[PDB]
């Protein structure tokens, strides 16, 4: 029960305003982190060969977007290749993206792996020479990272062990990464797949997150210093029952006024297999939600910032603009949803 | 997991009324459940006899002190002895506080008990029949209960055993409640015996605290539905190191920030051995410190609300508009303080 | 972490002695500690007056059989009445029951509480002003205690929060006993109800143990002074699947040596829902099993050793003896069994 | 909870089957997987400088002993480097070991880490990509792995998260080795570092294993498939009060048997900073301690094996006889002390 300070007052200071940056009001994160094998799909669904040119030139298409979605990313997410690519001109990416006020973002988990024993269930690996390779990211560059964990609702899952697991491995990845200046993005995501209600969803997702801060205390982690990004709470993919965004609004934000500190900077929600417009209309539904709401409420797109984006492309330089139109578009929808401002124009004690 | 619903929406909807009524804004709680066993030293320091008559003279005294109280008493907590008794004017006592706009409170627990292969620490108990009991204080006007565990630091402590057993308890004595409509206030007391400083404090309050709601989540336990009593962040009783108001209330405002889920109803502090006046300035400046906080903030005091009305009471008849008077100061002073309305007469620290 | 002692060299002796006699080769415990309630519906089947005279009458009965059961009983758990009570002669229970050379139990726990958000399960009470009655009970003649926890195997249990309540309730409760000069017996019961198999029973029961054992060292709890009460491994009572008596002696002997530490005194096996013969039978063949088995395998039976008793005595005094001897019979049946001595009339684990 | 068997019978026969063997009566673990970091201060100490050429030659030395320690070894950890060495006569070094009776090991852990916020602890990493390195390492002659996480008492450690994070990651190495048909040997090793007495190391000896059984429960851990690599139970190198070898064996003895489940195949030893003749005569006296140990009690000594044998090499070549004769009276004494047949009040406990 004895204190051994894991940072200093500079040390914290230093991740709180990453962390704010980040999540100022308006803002939320650009989630282009596909690796070279996902995005492989992604390229393939537009007739795109899957050379480092077309990758290098698909997120230079992004991340050179008009000065309009400068006061809507506070952040972008990266894998690493992307991370030592340059523009046109000869500026590295990440230059790219802090001269448009954004945070750079990195990708530094290794994937899932099964576990053992369980149905089917997944723990995270990445953590061998995770301190040297946030050292080198920091210096050139990244002042975020991001660590997915993946649960899925069934008959016997989540089990105790995977809930357990995943909320440890990434308590030891957010350790690791404060201790070298990198706010870390605590991404414990349960996937919608399933016919479970909504119900069912919320009450898994506050027993995962319980156990996450949890898990979060007991390795001495910076609260001030993180930065969440759960699920929404919705039905399952398969649910027969049907739901407003104004009950998966209250879903969501009740789950969360239960089991996240105040301390907690902020909450970037992940859309699942959420449409574009879906996504945001639920982000907007959250923020409108009228309960008290201690933390900034945003973004981390990926799939609901780029899909337009990607078939406008269809990988002809030709359609440069078109694609930036279509991402831009996506920018400032979300942008005002995060504040409670979006409109197509551009009971609690049930919950 | 699996869900099978602890509570309908209608014993939600119950209990989550009862906790905000309870921490209206301005209002705090009366501590007055001590025992005849605690109750025994407060006689003794005024030279009274502690007979039955005595102890109903002066929570009657306490009880029906004038409407200024009103708008600063959202609940007071009651012995189990005096839940039972009248005024003088024949009306029970439970009757007396709910005319007055308060909420009924009973203490449940059966204090503490010795964990042995510890360094003196302890756990509480009490929950054997305890359905049984909320049941029937439920019927005889009680609407949240008290239950107190006590962690101590020092060396060792508390330890791991210490600190999740009590959290343990905690949760099934909030579980047990919740299902008879009695809105629980978790209490787990840290101590402030010892000479550590204010940042040794914080931190095992913020350990003890992320065990607490981890235990209480576990249990099923409805937090709009609960309110919580915990120390405020203060240096040991014996610290030689000197710290501001300020600096206590960021300190105690960080730990909550850190541990205490928004949906928590509110916090209703405990001022463990500060002076009537002290517990009502760090009060204040909880109230006043410039981080966000999403729960109430007011107090649950016992000795810090009565001390002056003991002592100007000396147990005798003829004093009752004095002591009443001074236990109405206390309460107008606190009531402001759980504002940030009360004046006497970098948090990368943290 | 740092020690501050539980318990003394002299304490931890008395406990370890106490455990030791109980479970001693060839020995076993008659559970006889049925509460005035659970005794009702046992006098009812045979039309029997539920009075403390009655229930004294048919205590007195089983405590007072032959000295045939002498050597076949280390030990015997009552209900607080029973302590109690005295033999015709006026002698006390407890004295009857030493002066055949048996250890006196008595029952601790008072009774299992629903737990509320969960799928009927229950956890017990029992723990208030508990340090007070041990002190109470040992100057009275007991030297050991019983606390039954119940755990079911359904769709969704038992769950995680029945597994670790139960479990650190028995550890409170051991704690308390063992700082009061009493041997405590771990009871963590599995019910066979249900249609799950023999696997099934064996996974829930090896998940369970081993959170006992770690409640057990979180709460400092001396082993050796212990003793503990598990169900026997075996399928579901609607299971449809048939398993031999050496399936159930390979699963239960499995699942024991997987999470219970050695320094445990020994395992005094419940019957749960087993007939007398079954139940013999079963113990027999645990005892027969190949593994080696650090512990005492011996019962802590109830309804396995009364059964036939209960019914031969009909609440009829004229039937003492004939009843008496069917009590004896099952005594002798189960220590030849602990002893895996009884005959009637790996990697798949 | 509901059961998903992570083993099939099997994979349990195969695992069972390689761990019984690596522990047979008489046999113990040469650990000779000093990683090329460690190594350096060895060759250092004779004067040899650190090459491969030497390293392989040191290896084959020890590997290549007479057939008088074959009985003595039961398996042989071996460090990535040597694991793909050859012998003179061209045979990998893994053939050379199977050849005389040993078992292959491999060390898979990737050195200890600092855990933030804790007074100098560490946790222990190497899990990323295992399970495909052991598929790789079972290929290329290994059945079981070799992991050490390391805990230091002090007045603040082992800390509640030093504790639950050692023994979590050694079952996640655990889970990953078994699904690979690799035997994972459990090191939870508590430093003998500090001023403490007997008595404090037997207390964080319980704790610790108490915590790392329960995490190997609950990873699914195949116990019989696996073997345990723990400290003995001595006083602090800075302790002043002196115990005796008996004393020693019963700290030690005890601390298991209230931890160790009768399942686990066996205990393989490390010597910390014990010479010689101290790691033999405490195993021996282990093994003569009068209490009932269901697991096989031997060595898996480093320093405790190569001491002599490094100092009477020397780097010369011509000194291969004399110094692979010093290995061989060591593998030879301990042979015997494993088996309690080597010579030059429980309660306390
Ligand atoms: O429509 C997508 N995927 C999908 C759709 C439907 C089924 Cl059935 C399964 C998967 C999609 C589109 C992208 C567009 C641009 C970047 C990343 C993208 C990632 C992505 O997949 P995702 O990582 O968001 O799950
Ligand atoms: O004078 C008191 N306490 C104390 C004095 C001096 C030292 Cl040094 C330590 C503690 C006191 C006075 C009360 C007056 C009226 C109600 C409850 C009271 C409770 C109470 O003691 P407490 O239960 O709040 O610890
Ligand atoms: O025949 C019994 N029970 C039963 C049988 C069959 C079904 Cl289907 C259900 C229940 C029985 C008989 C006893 C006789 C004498 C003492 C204690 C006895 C306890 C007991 O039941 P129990 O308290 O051990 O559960
Ligand atoms: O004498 C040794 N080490 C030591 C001595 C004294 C202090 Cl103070 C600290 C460390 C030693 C000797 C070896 C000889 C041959 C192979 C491996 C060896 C490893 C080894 O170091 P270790 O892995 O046993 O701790």
């Amino acid at each position: 029960p004895h204190s051994h300070p894991a940072l200093t007052p500079e040390q914290k200071k230093e991740l709180s305003d990453i962390a704010h940056r980040i999540v100022a009001p308006g803002k939320g994160i650009l989630a282009a982190d596909e690796s070279t094998g996902s995005i492989a799909k992604r390229l393939q669904s537009i007739g795109t060969e899957n050379t480092e040119e077309n990758r290098r030139f698909y997120r230079q298409l992004l991340l050179t977007a008009d000065d309009r979605v400068n006061p809507c990313i506070g952040g972008v997410i990266l894998f690493h290749e992307t991370l030592y690519q340059k523009a046109d001109d000869g500026r590295p990416f990440p230059q790219v993206i802090k001269s448009k006020g954004g945070v750079v973002g990195i990708k530094v988990d290794k994937g899932v792996v099964p576990l053992a024993g369980t149905n089917g269930e997944t723990t995270t690996q990445g953590l061998d020479g995770l301190s040297e390779r946030c050292a080198q990211y920091k210096k050139d560059g990244a002042d975020f990272a991001k660590w997915r964990c993946v649960l899925k609702i069934g008959e016997h899952t989540p089990s105790a062990l995977a809930i357990m697991e995943n909320a440890n491995v990434l308590a030891r990845y957010a350790s690791i990464c404060q201790q070298n200046g990198i706010v870390p993005i605590v991404e414990p995501e349960i996937l919608p797949d399933g016919d479970h209600d909504l119900k069912r969803c919320q009450y898994v997702t506050e027993k995962v997150l319980a156990a996450v801060y949890k898990a979060l205390s007991d390795h001495h982690i910076y609260l001030e210093g993180t930065l969440l990004k759960p699920n929404m709470v919705t039905p399952g993919h398969a649910c027969t029952q049907k739901y407003s965004h104004e009950e998966i609004a209250m879903a969501t934000v009740t789950a969360l006024r239960r089991t996240v500190p105040p301390a907690v900077t902020g909450v970037t929600f992940l859309s699942g297999g959420q449409s574009e417009e879906e996504a945001s209309i639920n982000l907007n539904a959250i923020n409108k939600c009228p309960l008290l709401k201690p933390w900034a409420l945003t973004f981390s797109y990926g799939r609901a910032l780029q899909a337009s984006a990607l078939k406008a492309w269809g990988g002809k330089k030709e359609n440069l603009k078109a694609a930036q139109e279509e991402y831009v578009k996506r920018a400032l929808a979300n942008s005002l949803a995060c504040q409670g401002k979006y409109t197509p124009s551009g009971s609690n004690h049930a919950y």
